[PDB]
């Protein structure tokens, strides 16, 4: 029994510790913040990605043909499953940045508007990190599911694993991440997060000399039922933001012809919990 909360857009100062209060307190698992962009902005968005108005994000859209007909196509490179060096990564997430900022018009700004969220649910200053050289993460990827797609069970801390995280790991806290993201457009059916009690555990993991058969085995616990759930299907606009570093999730298939697409990523304290970092 996952704990989340719901709220509005225009409440988020009666949180000032929530971040905290998910991360390093545990007292409760997740929220979901209503409107916090408009609708209209939203179909703004929308419409200058369906028409190829986008600022040039068409040109870093990954259609990820190669991993099957069933997966998640995403404008920009995520860091999870990068090469070390994230070099594609940081050029991609340039362009990201970019593009977003043409698309939002300001109205309101996409980084201006997810920073002062965080910023009053925990009082702490908020950044994109910056990679060794200063090269620029982004603050987000946008995820297009188109019918029949959807986002296989997972879980964020994973990534703590993952050579992409070596730079990450010297400026963050290495608690729990948070998973954030707001739907752009909603299918007319299926698109649900669903977000299950089953926690990571490397300790489990490691005795599995391939991860496939480790996933194998995630996949049939939870389709057990054996592991509780919850599920979500914001609107446009509204913000999901919770405990996807510990608890695993998935996002279920698109049904119909209206496509799922959203914006976001993931955030974390850093070293000494003093700022929050967020990036996809
Ligand atoms: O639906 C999305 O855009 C991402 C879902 C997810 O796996 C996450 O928020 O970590
Ligand atoms: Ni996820
Ligand atoms: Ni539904």
């Amino acid at each position: 029994a996952l704990h989340f909360l719901d709220i509005n857009a225009t409440e988020v100062k009666k949180y000032p510790t929530a971040i905290q209060d998910i991360i390093i307190n545990r007292s409760f698992d997740g929220m979901i913040i209503r409107g916090v962009f408009p609708r209209d902005t939203m179909e703004q968005v929308a419409r200058c990605l369906e028409e190829g108005n986008d600022g040039g994000m068409k040109s870093i859209l990954n259609k990820n043909e190669e991993f099957g007909t069933k997966v998640a196509q995403i404008y920009g490179h995520a860091i999870v499953g990068q090469s070390p060096d994230l070099k594609d990564y940081f050029a991609s997430s340039a362009i990201f940045r970019q593009a977003c900022r043409t698309m939002f018009q300001g109205s309101p700004d996409f980084e201006e508007q997810v920073e002062s969220i965080f910023h009053s649910l925990s009082g702490l200053p908020v950044e994109i990190p910056t990679g060794p050289e200063g090269q620029t993460y982004t603050p987000a990827t946008i995820r297009l599911l188109l019918e029949g797609r959807e986002i296989a069970v997972h879980v964020g801390n994973d990534f703590l694993l993952m050579p992409a995280a070596n730079h990450l790991k010297t400026l963050l806290d290495l608690s729990d991440q948070l998973s954030y993201f707001i739907p752009l457009t909603v299918p007319e059916a299926g698109g649900e997060l669903v977000v299950y009690s089953l926690e990571w555990n490397p300790q489990e993991a490691s005795k599995y000399a391939q991860m496939q058969e480790y996933m194998d085995d995630v996949e049939f616990k939870i389709k057990s039922n054996q592991s509780q759930s919850v599920a979500y299907a914001p609107g446009p606009g509204d913000m999901l933001l919770f405990n996807g570093g510990r608890y695993y999730h998935r996002v279920s298939e698109v049904i119909g012809n209206s496509p799922r697409r959203t914006i976001g990523g993931f955030l974390a304290f850093s070293k000494q919990r003093d700022k929050i970092y967020y990036w996809s």
